[PDB]
């Protein structure tokens, strides 16, 4: 894929009514893209619910634009970032908007997006304020025990609105495991899960 084709089909987006999910992963956005892609996004007409951008060589300064781009926005419930090199930088910039009380979004995956444990204090400010998420993957992401300690502490908070976590949970430590269950006991509502324990 080239910017040329992605000209083509944001044209063509500017016409069509009513398109509630657009998925384009596993296809390279350009910067430049991205940038046409937040443009659309934007629009008061549009009216996506799921866009999903997994695999498309995102890097931290896209989610710059993406999170600004859902700012203007009351739609869209579902956002698929994964496979892309974000870092932790990337992850900064969407939660600075994720715990704003006027978002909407439900549904967030960010599954092997380079995260480490230095973006969990911001994933843990999200999981604490967020009015609206509700199920958050963060598998193939190496969190640690330090970074997990740290979204608990934002899981236990009695505002949290997740019930959905995706969590790598097999180099954990027994202690931060025994830790996971016993908050799972405290919170039925919430399942943590993995590809090892789907």
């Amino acid at each position: 894929v080239t910017d040329a084709y992605w000209q083509i089909l944001f044209s063509v987006l500017k016409v069509t009514r009513n398109l509630k999910e657009l998925d384009l992963s596993g296809n390279s956005l350009s910067h430049s893209a991205v940038k046409s892609l937040c443009k659309t996004l934007r629009r008061p007409r549009c009216l996506l619910e799921t866009l999903r951008l997994a695999g498309c060589g995102l890097t931290a300064e896209d989610c710059k634009d993406l999170a600004f781009g859902l700012r203007a926005n009351q739609t869209l419930t579902e956002l698929d970032l994964s496979f892309n090199v974000l870092t932790d930088a990337g992850a900064k910039h969407l939660c600075q908007r994720l715990r704003q009380p006027s978002c909407k979004l439900q549904r967030l995956q960010l599954v092997s997006c380079g995260l480490t444990s230095d973006c969990c204090q911001d994933l843990a400010s999200v999981l604490s304020a967020s009015p609206s998420l509700k199920e958050l993957d963060l598998q193939q992401n190496n969190l640690d025990d330090v970074g997990v300690r740290l979204l608990c502490e934002g899981l236990r908070h009695p505002a949290c609105k997740l019930i959905r976590l995706g969590l790598d949970q097999t180099t954990l430590s027994d202690e931060m495991r025994q830790e996971l269950r016993a908050l799972e006991q405290e919170k039925p509502q919430l399942l943590i899960f993995s590809r090892r324990k789907p």
